[PDB]
């Protein structure tokens, strides 16, 4: 039946070389690194399969191959790079983050917290790309830790959002799809199925803040249970133990946006403006008030 669109198989594998390294595997989703056989580059490649549940879901993934085409002028976003297509996968070639996930920097196991200025720089990153796709009218969606990568470890690299797959526009419906994310990320709208909000991704950069900060989920509970009551009540350690080596204003940031109305949760914009993220950087001369004239 089905007539192919994208580049195929055989040319991919011409092209490129997989490597042992597995980076993600998802239900309907696979990402292995691969190399360019002429330049030796690497990338991601993304293994979509097409049917799901029963359901041709190719519409879907070109919709997600449309948002990423978007959005890829803004380098807070992973970069697409090629597509390829078999009978049952589309291929997307993609930017590598040699770095890994931000959710690494946010692991309770983790011995060394990541300094104050780092946490400051990723988070204007981070803010940044959402700034930019809101301008454009996409809310993310699922913004969790591990949809947020590292161009490098050592030394800290910068930020890429990946993962378009639960992105849609502005007031759109929360369906069956966005009541099933991952339970502790999810916003209080969501679970209370209000609609589709940009202060929904602005929720999960609070999140961010606080697992960057502490190296704690902010709501993950007992049991999913607890986790939705957690979620719904907006129940946040704020203690002092948890909270001693955290300053003021960050602790300002993350309660600015993890409330229960969306609509009192700040824009992209105006948290860049927080006081929190206003660093300057010792090695320039700074410029004040008080001319020499
Ligand atoms: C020592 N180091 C630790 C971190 N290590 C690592 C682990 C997992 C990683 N996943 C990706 C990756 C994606 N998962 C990905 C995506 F899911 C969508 C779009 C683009 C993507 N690009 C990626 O590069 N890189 C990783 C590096 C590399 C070795």
């Amino acid at each position: 039946t089905e007539n192919l669109y994208f580049q195929s198989m055989e040319n991919f594998n011409n092209f490129y070389i997989l490597t042992s390294k597995e980076l993600g595997r998802g239900k309907f989703a696979v990402v292995r690194q691969c190399i360019s056989k002429s330049t030796g580059q690497e990338y991601a490649a993304k293994f979509l399969k097409k049917r799901r549940r029963g359901q041709d879901c190719r519409a879907e993934i070109l919709h997600e191959i449309a948002v990423l085409e978007l959005a890829k002028s803004c380098p807070r976003v992973i970069n697409l790079h090629e597509v390829y297509e078999n009978t049952s996968e589309i291929i997307l070639i993609l930017e590598y983050a040699a770095g890994g996930e931000i959710f690494s920097l946010c692991l309770p196991e983790l011995a060394e917290m990541v300094s104050e200025n780092d946490v400051i720089r990723l988070i204007k990153q981070i803010l940044e790309g959402v700034y930019y796709l809101h301008q454009n009218n996409i809310v993310h969606l699922d913004l969790k830790p591990q949809n947020i990568l590292l161009s490098s470890i050592y030394p800290l690299g910068d930020i890429k959002i990946v993962d378009f797959g639960m992105s849609r526009k502005i007031g759109h419906a929360c369906e069956l799809r966005e009541i099933m994310g991952t339970p502790e990320y999810l916003a209080p709208e969501i679970l209370n199925y209000d609609p589709i909000t940009t202060a929904t991704d602005m929720w999960n950069i609070g999140i961010i803040a606080y697992m960057l900060l502490t190296h704690t989920s902010p709501f993950v509970g007992e049991d999913n249970q607890e986790t939705y009551l957690n979620i719904s009540q907006v129940n946040v350690d704020y203690s002092e133990e948890t909270f001693s080596s955290v300053s003021q204003l960050a602790t300002d940031f993350i309660q600015s946006l993890l409330v229960k109305n969306p609509e009192k949760r700040p824009t992209a914009e105006i948290c860049l403006s927080h006081s929190w993220l206003q660093q300057w950087d010792f090695e320039n001369l700074f410029h004040p008030e008080e001319t020499s004239s």
